[PDB]
């Protein structure tokens, strides 16, 4: 591939996805988005080579609930890296058209996740931050995982790992967390713990402090309690998750 | 225990460590470090439940190379914490003296820092941020770990689990690199990756780019080599560290 071979259009997103174009394969005409990495950026991070590793692994994936890399390549300057393109957009966009999602929209998304991130487990695919702008909508609206770009909260800076520092730290345990959040604000219409100021929202996250409106049922907050567990471990698995009465009976 | 069961002097650290005083026991004249913790600050961060969990466990720890905790009390608006005083000061403030350290005080603080790390991973004692200035002296010059007080390097806040948020990531793969960091940083002056700029650190850190000035040994060359991969799993564990040659021929 070179970048002679694709007519670049609108860019998407409005930066939140990096330098990223609706693009047209000229020959086949197939749709689909081109990010473009500055190699300058990439070399002043020092991530050419844990970008390398990346790529390689997503290039050999398939799965209809994570974004496809069809492929990459590259000239003096830039990465191109060839991604699908979701025509019906992010998971944010939807839930601020609907304001909230009914208990058939939620199950079946939130099984969609947790296939997804089973499978990214498994195959060793790093993935970043969880939240439903990062979360991309198929041709027939099947959720795609799409979180793959990129003093601390980990301690002092001279002294962090590269995953640290790399944003590699989303385990199994930490996406069991992220999906209770994510069932939770695909019901109600935020996530559980929001608060105006980030003190707030600390304080909410650390005393597991959050209330259910009337509207939610007793399944979705089995769910949703077994999910938000402060003690790690005890946190109902990606596997259990897709065993829930309540996932099974509102799954499509 | 209560708050005129001591004698307050004057306050430790620069800071640095919080509202922490140097104390005498009125009856004993035992010498020990008080430091006072605002119940409103305790609340507003969410920690009050956390910070119980950490002080049961602490206190009912001893091990020489972990800063002692003797025991805690409150009162309407403060939470006291009755901790053993290092009277030889941080190991940064002897790094500054001796601007580095031969191959004998390395290797001894080393061992020293990998029993306590085992110990702490064995217990479940949560440590937040090794570096010398979390790092004390007892009266035999040996070393104390002391680390224990407390968009995003992890993500969104609103998705981000207790753990997180907590600066509870430091397990023992993460610590293995700390260790890495600490021996360099002890034998140069240093730690590796330190630059100007946040952004060049970083850098430094993700491409594992560092230089060993010459007189460092081929066998500390070794043992900090084999702590700094990139690739957490293939880091060199603490029991291999207190078997390594450098560290047995050097270590007091
Ligand atoms: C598989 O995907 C990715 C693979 C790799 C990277 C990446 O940047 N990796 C990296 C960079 C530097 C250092 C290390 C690693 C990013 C993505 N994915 C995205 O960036 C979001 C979708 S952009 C496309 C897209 C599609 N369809 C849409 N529909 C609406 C908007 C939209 C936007
Ligand atoms: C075992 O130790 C600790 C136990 C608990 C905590 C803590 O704050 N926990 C917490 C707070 C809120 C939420 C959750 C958890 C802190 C420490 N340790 C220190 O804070 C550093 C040494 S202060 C004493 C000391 C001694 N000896 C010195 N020599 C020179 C200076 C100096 C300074």
């Amino acid at each position: 591939w070179t970048l002679e071979d694709f007519d670049i259009g609108r860019p998407l997103g409005k930066g939140k996805f990096g330098n990223v174009y609706l693009a047209r394969e000229r020959q086949s005409k197939f749709i689909l988005a081109l990010k473009v990495l500055f190699k300058t950026q990439l070399e002043k991070a020092g991530v050419e080579h844990q970008l390398r590793r990346e790529v390689e692994i997503q290039s050999h994936l398939r799965h209809p609930n994570i974004l496809r890399l069809y492929g990459y390549f590259h000239d003096a300057t830039r990465v191109y890296l060839i991604l699908e393109y979701a025509p019906l957009g992010t998971v944010y966009r939807e839930l601020q058209k609907l304001s909230r999602f009914d208990e058939q929209r939620t199950a079946t998304y939130i099984t969609e996740l947790a296939n997804a991130l089973s499978y990214c487990h498994s195959k060793r695919v790093i993935h970043r931050d969880i939240k439903p702008e990062n979360l991309l909508l198929g041709s027939n609206g099947e959720l795609k995982i799409a979180d793959f770009g990129w003093t601390t909260l980990c301690g002092t800076l001279d002294y962090l790992p590269p995953e640290m520092i790399e944003g590699r730290m989303h385990d199994e345990k930490v996406d069991l967390w992220s999906l209770g959040v994510l069932c939770y604000e695909f019901l109600v219409g935020m996530p559980p713990f929001e608060a105006h100021t980030y003190q707030e929202t600390y304080r909410r996250i650390s005393r597991v402090e959050f209330t259910f409106p009337d509207f939610v049922t007793e399944g979705a907050r089995d769910l949703i309690s077994r999910l938000l567990k402060h003690n790690a471990s005890q946190r109902l698995t990606l596997a259990e998750v897709l065993e829930h009465p309540w996932i099974k009976a509102n799954s499509s």
